[PDB]
């Protein structure tokens, strides 16, 4: 699966950078088929774009994949620029996405990371400097938007 | 407790609406514990919107719009069906203290125990209307149920 990790993080970061330029929270993702590297879906946080409580970058990514047979998710990696919250963690667990690759968990880390490992999922934190820099820039410019969301 | 009959009645109305629209009969609502006010209500939108993430509980939360963190702390989320790992994670993330479940016979989540271990109250009412409408869907549309449960 790891031979698609560069592709997956590059797409996730592109989604985060699209979101940033749209005036949103720079959190992006994509879902890749581990066998052939095909992109099933990609998305970014739509909190500000759509006034959305639930379209986190990971949720938006899964929504953008469309209706799938459940078996499709079982050989995928979900790429996200930021450590997933408990809701997004639960979506990974529920669909049985076996592997989650995380840009960084410096600006945010939920109990979801550990819970994924407890439920038998592989979690890889790449500690990517591009992801940390864009998230830190949003947090510095828009602290009330950030700390009102994550608390 | 005072508002539980109202909350389950609305959740069941949303499940009944989704059934009649041709979708999966799972509904919910989010009630303010202080005055019984309905913050939002929704149902599964897999068929209506081609959505893999709009479970009834997620659709309910989306339909509330972006609420202040402090608003969720005095709500109950009513769902006609046991909350899956994703919806359990949403309850945890938004900090909704109490979840009232119509039934957990057609589906029981590992999320119910996880909610209790994270300090949330889960109440299962074993509503026969909820059990009947969900069994009717599963019996008549087994292929759609297999898709909806994400196996
Ligand atoms: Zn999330
Ligand atoms: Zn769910």
């Amino acid at each position: 699966a790891s031979k698609w990790d560069q592709k997956g993080m590059d797409i996730a970061y592109e989604e985060a950078a699209l979101g940033y330029k749209e005036g949103g929270v720079p959190i992006g993702g994509c879902l890749i088929n581990n066998k052939d590297g095909s992109v099933l879906g990609r998305g970014h946080n739509m909190r500000f774009q759509k006034g959305s409580a639930t379209l986190h970058g990971e949720i938006s990514t899964l929504e953008n994949c469309g209706r799938l047979e459940g078996k499709v998710y079982k050989d995928t990696t979900l790429y996200t620029t930021l450590s997933p919250c408990d809701m997004c963690t639960g979506a990974i667990i529920w669909y049985g996405i076996p592997r989650c690759v995380v840009g960084e968990n410096v600006n945010f880390k939920s109990k979801g990371e550990k819970y994924l490992q407890t439920r038998g999922h592989e979690v890889v934190v790449v500690d990517d400097e591009r992801c940390k820099k864009i998230m830190k820039q949003f947090i510095d410019e828009r602290p009330q938007d950030w700390f009102e969301d994550i608390g």
